[PDB]
């Protein structure tokens, strides 16, 4: 009954709270009925901004002790008639209330405090209070920990769990006495024992400044820790299991961590406020990291990292996470998004900053470049969809848990870098920080809507006169953020006619989201003319223009969107796309290596969407037989995949191998000799990413002289494994490849491997490798061992299962796997952020007949008991992109397999 | 009365005339056509104001206002008077209207002018087709069985309505016309136009439509006369002739025929029996009277590169043809659903001549594995059918074609092994003889068979049965299913019970003997034979001949004559097995696989631990006779299908490699290398399973021997150094160890091989591919009739099923291909329910009885035709196999991994 209160996803505007208190006790060995579970009692204390018979707060999963036959105490504070007079208690799961009902209204005006006693499980389910356990030596370890965004406060004590709800918390921790217990705080003063029982002790903690609960964060465990202080004076430490600790696996960490975070401070003019700023590393954790106020909380394999063992890919992996989670701290925390539906506030901010202060930590890296390859290119994927949506979503429209989970989207994260890089590019970085600046220091310790940002930026503009703009910023600015999707910006190079449409995969499906824009842009365009570089243009919100800057004669080229700033594809005239491609053949070091990257990518999303002939995008690979750059080869192969995926179940994938092969193997050949045979690896990490693509690629199309290097690290290494001879950068292709050429001993062998591997980073590797068995009965057994949490934990199966899937032979097990475990994976994770729309995508990649549109179809029918949790939308895309597969498998398998036969 | 399948009895035929003309270049619309005209007489036996005659597929050419004429035969009174004529698509009915009733006695003459298609849909008059040279050559050829001989002309179109035929073709002048009969006399030329000949035929002897033919061809052909004086010719492609690959069929075919006109006392009636090898051919072979056609694959024979199982499926597949002559032709079931009177009687008796023909091979005890043991799986099922099913069941089209099965077949030569056994072989077949001499021209019900028979063993009184012929043979023909006999060593308890796969299916035929049988069961006491004994219709008795002391044993059906399992006491197996290794010898090798087979069927029944079925696999490491390994690598293909996507396969694996490595040894040491292989058939086969079962299970040096065999091969592709009988083992190995360079060296090779025992060879090797992109090639080359003939297609879907990689590719491409399928099968026999069978038989989970009762009614708008039964043994098997996997998988993880 939607009439009611309680039964709406959204709390009453009426109670407003301003502090808690919240006392936790967790019991790290089970019970005589099996379960861990965690004690605990909270007062909650608000204002009555609204007379009201009701109060309604958040509670999930947690069982109440009666005081009086009901589940709360309440009373006005400081007495003060009337006192308020509970008649019943309810708790409404679905909407995951506690409804106190009251004989009178209490008082407009008045503050209040509420009482609750609770019990909850301490589950392995990675949501709210729950448990996380490793091995040390013999014995089983079981700690802690908290995870709360987005939903998950509710789960551990009844509050008030909407962002823009914020207030102070004063957390209390009871814990046995041989551990430790951490939260957002610093303690109050040393833990006394627990007076009920002195082998427990007593933790207090400081009052945590105006926050949202989603940030809340406690932890007890064992675990040791490396310290620092940043120059700033924030106290720094990097917390985890003992064992990495005194291995120096947190030592990069605490290397990088307090210099970025006084990067930030200093950048954006906002001093981050705390005392300390602790990193913990958790054995299980869904989401990889999470930016708790005080306690940042990371995946093992986000945050520590071997000198010896973890590959260079680990380490950029490392830096850019906890700069990302030190983003927050301004980006979410101190500034927080009024509501999920404008998730790209925390989310996208975060995702673009991460780049510069992983930059600042690591300049020789070149970071702020792979931010097209991997945010850009990344989200253009999906956002080409009808069932896309905007960045600035309609708030009535991300309502309920499933749907809150589901937005944390490489919309609301890589859209929202790309959209912001954008802006920064147009605006200067230096007037962009200057008007975010003004942002923070407006809006700390509040919340803000997509409009609050455009005015502290359109002053900036408007008090300088270097940087102008064609029109205002909200102007220019809506137009990305209420809209979905992006333009392909279209240019004549005989007239100079530009042109603008929203950029849609398959042109025959339907829009059917409306847009107050009419799916125009204010597009900023960067051009040059052979190399040289042109004024700079602005397309306004129209359909069509024309300018000389986009018209050439028969001796030049004109190239729009240098090194990707813009969110837009590039389509040309035929004329242009053969200059650009004589260029390539003739001296490619003329066009810029991201917009090398550019032309390949481009060309194949326009091929995919009808614009372009797809041999055009194919012959835009042929130059890559000369290229030894990192990105554009990396944006040949993900373009590529999607070929793959197509086709690597056809006829058309011979042909595809052979071309691949012919492509790849100066490549090859060429590091053979500059790393002197496999000795010397290249020094920057850009070289070494193109090291690792040549290898892996190598060996996956059949370039022998790859797979006799592999097998020899391969044998060497099984030869005696206490030394490992292989490289970390190339141990996924070599693991992969002895699994690939070989049987169940070489598995069982990784298996082995992998369940001793006490470093992440190599279990990860191991676990990859597993997935590539070309034997159905050895994949079956591995997905068998998924659903068993001593074997796989609950945090690695969605990333298995994509893995396994990946494998042509593993595409039909595990479709049949997931259809068939279905319940069991929908109660894991169908409510959770990440990891099942990763799966749904994962299964569904390849579907592109008839038939699959048809079981597709079947699946959908036959769950509709359960439905989709947070993977709706990904079945949705799943869907469209299907019947989008369907129709260009059928158009163009044969002028693809005409075209790889030919230019191999 | 149109709207019913049986025709009505009120008008009888006596004979016919057909002309037919087919045309061997497609005509201005595209299509090959055949055009005809026939004249049908018959007897109005009871007044009647309709003609029902059957009609499929055939255009008329209306005369006077009617699509037939319709003459009184001296009526000349009133002559009949047509209104009206239609065509009733679903029953293939022709029914002509008439102003008055026919007159009781009176005969009529029924004259039409049609034309039909000559499709490449392998079913009545159609073409097959093949290249010389560079030229596509097409041929005109017949294939009526069951009901498509009025796809050929308007005819009453039952088994049991016979008549004469006077048969004329009309045909180029370069090609040669054959029929059931002889010519009357030499080719003239056609008056209209002389590039075009007549041959017209001598009437042929009364006889079922069913079994006319006609064949237009530039074929070849050698000749021989049997001893008899009847006159022998194979027929084939001249090219394979001229290399003699018709000699073998010409060597054999005049002594089998001669054998059976004396050993059952009833000489063959016709000048001639042509056997001819068609290039495009549904059932492998058929029975026309005068005119045997064959797949190449059944009768030609090439002694350097046919392989030893080549040539013993020719010189089977003749016996069963020339059995034919007698039983179908000469006397004639009275209707579809007694079918195992003709191809139960064809099924045993093939055994019979071929082992005349070769007596040195000992075929005759190959029958247990070839027939018996291929029927009980089928028969285990409530879903299966009596030898005899009541005549409403058997129907339609769809429901004749689909009774074409292993019941009909194998479970009918089961029973009459049987039989023939308990009353001596030379009592049969004098019982036979008075049959065949009573009924022939004629039609018969199982009723008339027992008789004669019975009168055979009331003439002597040495055979003594415990009831009449009629009262046992009914227990075994009309109710479904067979007995596991249960002996209790112990007390000498003996009981019979109606053996069920999964004790929970639900038997709704009922039977009027409740499933009880009479059994004559034979035995040996440690192996010197014991007294007969009969089981009486009880479930259960009493008989020291079954109880044993400590230090004993017993074993009942000696070289499994009888169509029954047994089971025994937990302790007599532990004795069986324990005299299996001590000395494997002391029990005959029928019945060594016997243990092995019947253990596996009543383990997967609760009938034994499944651990006894196993540990009777125990003693075949020191086995090298043929049949018990043959017995017991079929029993494990069950578990394959249950486990090799599984973790069981790895021990599997491991146990089957330790099992047969010293086998392989074994070979390579007696054969030198590879060198010299066995004499006898028998221990060659024992060799091929061997070499199949080391390389598939991973003995590296099978490995080895493959891989060298075939690089060495396509080196050198003008020199074959792979013997033929491991051809299918080397060819499959080295694809599967090899990649696309390997896939389509042998796919060329297939597509020019001229030998279609050695296309079939190259063909079924293209299924080992680990590819998945190679498997979905191979799949789409099958809808292409360029490359895979309709004749092949079935057989191809199958063993790429049989491919673990192929399983789900299969059933997808099956699934998204119904329309096709179902079209070119689904009204035909063999092909569509072998498919069905082949593409399910993995199914052993919840998700894929879904999958497959999703497929069901995805499909009930057009039914599954000729696979409707096999589709409900399907969903009855894959009901089992949930149970059965999820009961066993643990145990048999166990023991594959303790047992190595």
């Amino acid at each position: 009954d939607q009439s009611k209160p309680w039964n709406v996803y959204r709390l009453p505007k009426t109670l407003i709270p301003d502090s808690y208190n919240v006392t936790l006790r967790p019991y790290l060995t089970p019970n005589n009925k099996g379960l861990y579970v965690f004690t605990g009692t909270n007062i909650v204390r608000f204002t009555c901004k609204e007379s009201t018979n009701i109060v309604i707060i958040h509670s999930k999963r947690l069982n109440y002790t009666s005081h009086q036959g009901h589940m709360v105490a309440l009373s006005g504070v400081g007495g003060f008639h009337p006192q308020p007079v509970i008649v019943r208690t309810e708790l409404v799961e679905l909407t995951e209330y506690l409804v106190v009902h009251l004989q009178e209204p209490l008082v407009a005006g008045r503050q209040y405090e509420m009482n609750s006693e609770f019990q909850g499980e301490l589950a392995d389910d990675l949501a709210g209070f729950y448990r996380s356990e490793y091995m040390e030596n013999g014995v089983k370890k079981v700690l802690a920990t908290t995870h709360m965004q987005a939903t998950e406060a509710r789960k551990s004590f009844p509050c008030f769990d909407e962002p823009a709800m914020k207030a102070t918390f004063n957390i209390t921790i009871i814990h046995p006495n041989n551990l430790v217990a951490l939260s957002n705080m610093l303690p109050r003063g040393p833990s006394v024992p627990f007076g009920e029982d002195p082998t427990w002790k007593v933790t207090e903690f400081e009052t945590t400044p105006i926050m949202s609960t989603y940030l809340l964060a406690y932890i007890v465990s064992e675990f040791s820790y490396v310290e620092t202080r940043a120059p700033s004076g924030v106290l720094i430490r990097i917390w985890a299991r003992p064992s990495a600790i005194n291995q120096g696996h947190g030592d990069y960490a605490l290397k990088v961590t307090g210099p970025i975070l006084d990067f930030f401070s200093q950048h954006y003019d906002t001093p981050y406020p705390l005392n300390k700023s602790d990193q913990i590393a958790l054995p299980d954790f869904n989401a990889g990291a999470m930016e708790n106020w005080g306690l940042v909380t990371y995946r093992e394999s986000a945050l520590l990292y071997d000198r010896q063992s973890s590959s260079s890919g680990n380490q950029e992996r490392v830096v850019t996470v906890i700069a990302h989670e030190l983003a927050h701290q301004w980006f979410g925390n101190l500034v927080t998004l009024e509501w999920w539906n404008d998730l790209w506030l925390n989310e996208g901010f975060a995702s673009y900053v991460e780049y510069l202060g992983a930059d600042f930590a690591e300049p020789t890296w070149n970071l702020k470049d792979l931010m097209v390859l991997n945010d850009v290119y990344r989200v253009m994927a999906v956002d080409a969809l009808a069932s896309s949506h905007p960045l600035s979503t309609p708030a009535s429209e991300i309502n309920t848990p499933a749907q809150i989970s589901e937005v944390f989207d490489s919309i609301s994260y890589s859209k929202g870098a790309s959209v912001l890089r954008m802006l920064s590019n147009f605006l200067t970085e230096d007037l962009f920080k200057m008007g975010i600046a003004s942002y923070l220091h407006t809006y700390k310790y509040g919340n803000t809507i997509y409009l609050n940002l455009w005015e502290h930026l359109q002053q900036v503009v408007d008090k300088q006169p270097t940087i102008k703009l064609p029109d205002t910023v909200s102007a220019i600015m809506d137009r990305w953020i209420l809209q979905m999707g992006f333009p392909v910006i279209t240019v004549d190079t005989q007239t100079g006619t530009i042109s603008q449409q929203h950029f849609l995969l398959d042109p025959q499906s339907v829009v059917t989201r409306p847009s107050q824009f009419n799916y125009l842009w204010i597009v900023p365009i960067s051009s040059v003319r052979s190399g040289s570089p042109q004024a700079h243009y602005w397309l306004p919100g129209v359909e069509k223009a024309q300018n000389d800057l986009f018209k050439t004669t028969a001796n030049d080229w004109v190239l729009l969107n240098l090194n990707v700033t813009g969110y837009y594809l590039v389509n040309y005239d035929n004329e242009n796309w053969k200059k650009i491609q004589t260029q390539l053949q003739t001296d490619l070091s003329v066009i810029p290596v991201i917009n090398r990257a550019q032309v390949i990518h481009d060309a194949f999303n326009l091929a995919s969407a009808q614009k372009v002939p797809v041999t055009l995008a194919l012959n835009n690979t042929l130059f890559l037989i000369q290229e030894t750059e990192y990105m554009p080869w990396q944006a040949a192969l993900s373009s590529l995949s999607y070929f793959k995926l197509m086709f690597d179940r056809s006829e058309v994938y011979g042909p595809m191998k052979r071309y691949l092969k012919k492509q790849v193997t100066p490549l090859f050949n060429h590091f053979e000799r500059v790393t002197k045979n496999w000795t010397d690896h290249p020094q920057t990490l850009m070289d070494q990413y193109s090291e690792i693509n040549a290898v892996s690629t190598a060996c996956s199309y059949g370039v022998p002289e790859c797979e006799k290097l592999a097998a020899t690290l391969f044998a060497q290494w099984k030869k005696n494994p206490q030394n490992n001879p292989i490289h970390p950068n190339l141990r996924s292709t070599v693991y992969c490849n002895a699994i690939a050429q070989g049987g169940e001993e070489e598995w069982n062998f990784v298996w082995e491997q992998f369940l001793k591997a006490e470093l992440v980073n190599e279990a990860d590797k191991l676990r990859g490798a597993l997935a590539c068995s070309n034997q159905v009965w050895i994949l079956n057994r591995f997905l068998s061992y998924t659903l068993d949490p001593n074997l796989i934990r609950k945090q690695d199966v969605t990333s298995t299962l994509s893995s396994i899937s990946s494998n042509v032979v593993g595409q039909t097990l595990v479709w049949d796997f997931v259809q068939s475990n279905w319940k069991k994976l929908f109660q894991d994770y169908g409510t959770g952020s990440f990891s099942f729309s990763n799966l749904i995508q994962a299964v569904t990649r390849r579907f592109s007949t008839e038939f699959e549109l048809q079981q597709l179809e079947q699946f959908k029918k036959n769950n509709m008991d359960t439905g989709f949790g947070s993977a709706t939308r990904a079945l949705e895309q799943a869907l469209e992109k299907t019947k989008a597969n369907l129709k260009w498998v059928k158009e163009n398998k044969d002028v693809v397999l005409r075209w790889f036969t030919e230019n191999s």
